[PDB]
């Protein structure tokens, strides 16, 4: 079990890659900490994680808050000792409007949780880190931290700058044993998306490559092996899960 | 002239690169409307175009503030009629802390400022724009939109911001005419240990930290139309930082 | 004139980009070497250059062979006393095929041609620069410098050497008053474009979030700015004009 | 074992990174084809493979050669019955000198050895992958895939070069079932001023240079069924070198 004795977190872990993630982190033998905004959602990640022999706890936050980030990090050094990994994936993909159209709440909403919250979580999980001897941030960009998602402006300025921060809490903290790594997914098939039409998603599949959406499970097993040992020489970095799509 | 009567507005116009642009706009023959937080600065910008024979106003503004930002591009409308080109370059350098030391109060405000600000500017300013037949917008990056600044997480992730909102513009609004494409300076001579000030130096291949007048050149041509067929892109101006 | 008393090189300037850089150079006051392969088309540059009021001369040389840009080289400062600017910017597509189908003649030509024959440019301008005082390169790259042509992997390979290459010009020369820096054009407008099919022109044209082809002569003014003396801090770079195309 | 019954070549795996992908490979159940330029490396690798309890031979080749590349995967796929996965790792320095002073012979056997040997190993890989319903490709770049390494132009126009291949490769071949992706190695612990390496290890934020094990890793993702949605990208290893 290649995490064997960790103890690690993932946001936004109640559905979609937040659910695989903590699924491969609870089958590797991490004690995992769940959080999510919806409690139900969270409660069945933990149920799930149990019921295939691994150990988990569930704690609802808002992971806008740096309150709730704190209190999130408090709460797994409190019941596991410890904090050794954290995927930071709670995000949400706000309003489609071309930028000069874009509101101004709607803007704030997507900057607030997929960008300042992440930057709420890393402080803290650094914090706790550092107490334990260091340990490994997964963060959540997409391929958006690259190239443009048009009618989606503040996602992607957001997922922009997820990427430079994982950049620089890796340079920041080589010699601290703290690793910082950003995983980008290509558009990955969730219940969502089959609410998009048909003509949509053809179109959205035509731009992959390999002539398919991903799924959550193998954007999950990046998430691990970035979380795991094996990557131990790698920080700083932002690894593309996406088919091709940023290859043309 | 190769601005000649075109409408451009500078944020943060008042020292550094936005006044090497304001001037570089006015030289070249734009009616130039220069913001700045301070109006003592602001209005010396001002002075320095007209007594150059360009035309300038000054107009204060929070560039972290929606209403402000709006605000500036409504004053340019009124005053001159139109607006053509926007540079957004108003920015802070922020506190100086490891991530995991990083005040909330400092975080916030360099991210209002660098990330946010950026956006209302370009939102009104598109608005503007539209109505008008199209238009270039500037934004303001730094190398810190590409490899990191080391104790300046937020300045990093918000020049990064920066980065993926101009090619969002870029190619959102490539059939209605207006362009939009971000700069990327190195270290620029700006009014700090020897030791620090070498380090950086060591960090350029050129040898030497840049000029501000340097910089506003390829603002410059990225806000005329010798720059036509150039959008959503991310242009250095680092001498050689990011290429090692 | 911004390139008043310059000496300029441009290779490929029989037609197209190499043509309108050719021009732009002769307009700002350059005295320009034209260099093709083809010498009616090389001599019509000349005599276009001169009819604007411009000097220049044409020099036959197969990019290619290091002797031939030695050669080259040694003609411009012959004629003109010292060389202060090149533009690197002979080219082909080379064949269509897969990469698992690619030819090896049909590589080794376009590596050739594309690449190797860059490097030898380069070498020779380098020593000519350094000679007197110093100098400014711009190496023609393309989008494909960064992004897939799917059915032109030799082109593409091609094109990435020669930002990489670059960025060890720039690096390098820093301090020795040679700037390097290389322009990656989008689809521009030529004849062979022309006989390519409508729809295969309307696809590449969907790629282009601008909608439509760029110029010649937009190339062309980039290339003209990253020669001049405006360009003072940029080296190492790579400059796209590519219509939105890199940025989705 | 995760590579189970799959074959898999690896070029110039007699020392490095590339003995480091052979173990690997090995380990997790692949049958590994070692080919080297020299045999006693090249042996002694197929020797610790055996050692450990896993299959491996080897093919003498020169990678710079489309022949003994075509002769490569041919052995492979007649002593195996197929080729899954390979590894294009072989590669050399070459020669330091500033780009004007590089020899022209020295240029050449640097471009053909880390550029066109790349290429003559895909094309066959590829040739022999469609044949058994696709497989699995990492190409080996270096940090300097993306940025420049003074006094070795020529390495890292080739680094370039095999990116833009990988790139390529992974588009065209998507709907074919062939993945391919590159893999950037910062510098290595390999067998030199204590100041050079030194200033190397500075140049690295993790603070030391990197082990081929920690390299090789990432190569076995890659090679695997884990990185199934991954193709056409270029992936770091690089202790941050790249990050600032």
């Amino acid at each position: 079990k290649i995490l064997a004795d960790k103890v690690a977190l993932v946001t936004g872990s109640g559905s979609g890659i937040g659910l695989a993630v903590a699924l491969a982190y609870g089958k590797e033998g991490a004690k995992v900490v769940i959080s999510d905004i919806n409690e139900q959602a969270g409660n069945e990640t933990v149920k799930q994680i149990e019921s295939l022999g691994g150990e988990a706890v569930f704690f609802k936050a808002d992971s806008s808050s740096p309150a709730d980030n704190e209190a999130l990090v408090g709460y797994a050094v409190k019941t596991f000792g410890r904090l050794d990994i954290a995927c930071n994936n709670a995000g949400i993909g706000g309003e489609a409007a071309l930028t000069g159209d874009y509101s101004l709440d709607g803007w704030k909403k997507v900057i607030d949780i997929n960008f300042n919250g992440v930057f709420y979580g890393c402080k803290y999980q650094i914090e706790a880190m550092e107490r334990n001897g260091g340990g490994v941030i997964v963060n959540m960009a997409s391929i958006h931290g690259t190239v443009a998602a048009p009618m989606s402006s503040a996602y992607t300025s957001a997922k922009h700058a997820v990427v430079g921060l994982t950049k620089n809490i890796g340079a920041e903290y080589g010699q601290k044993n703290i690793r910082c790594n950003a995983v980008g997914p290509g558009y990955i098939d969730t219940p969502l998306l089959a609410k998009l039409d048909k003509e949509h998603i053809n179109a959205l599949i035509s731009k992959h490559p390999i002539g398919r959406l991903g799924k959550a499970e193998e954007v999950a097993e990046l998430v691990l092996f970035l979380s795991s040992d094996k990557s131990s020489f790698m920080t700083g970095g932002y690894y593309l899960v996406d088919g091709g799509y940023t290859a043309v």
